[PDB]
């Protein structure tokens, strides 16, 4: 699925991730944007063999299994294939676990390089939430 930018707002407030870990709902909004384009299928493999999956780009190396990242780990204890889903929930799940391993969002870096300290509200401008 490619959700639209209110679309996706919606959909990350009613799963509880507005101002999850003291994130305003425009910075998840802004990391989707830059990781995936709002698209819940992308997938991107990274220099170390691993692969982010899905709208906030998970990295196999730690959060989800592929079967094919050596030496990683589970610890969403879900198969990468969930993140990739319609349906946002294991996406959001798992990104509560990522943001509160103790680095915040800086976790993903194009929100570190593309969002932190911008005007991040921007990216619910005009959504009805
Ligand atoms: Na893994």
């Amino acid at each position: 699925k490619v959700f639209g930018r209110c679309e996706l707002a919606a959909a990350m407030k009613r799963h509880g991730l507005d101002n999850y870990r003291g994130y305003s709902l425009g910075n998840w909004v802004c990391a989707a944007k830059f990781e995936s384009n709002f698209n819940t299928q992308a997938t991107n493999r990274n220099t170390d063999g691993s692969t982010d999956y899905g709208i906030l780009q998970i990295n196999s190396r730690w959060w989800c299994n592929d079967g094919r990242t050596p030496g990683s780990r589970n610890l969403c204890n879900i198969p990468c294939s969930a993140l990739l889903s319609s349906d946002i929930t294991a996406s959001v799940n798992c990104a509560k676990k990522i943001v509160s391993d103790g680095n915040g969002m800086n976790a993903w870096v194009a929100w570190r390089n593309r969002c932190k300290g911008t005007d991040v509200q921007a990216w619910i401008r005009g959504c009805r939430l």
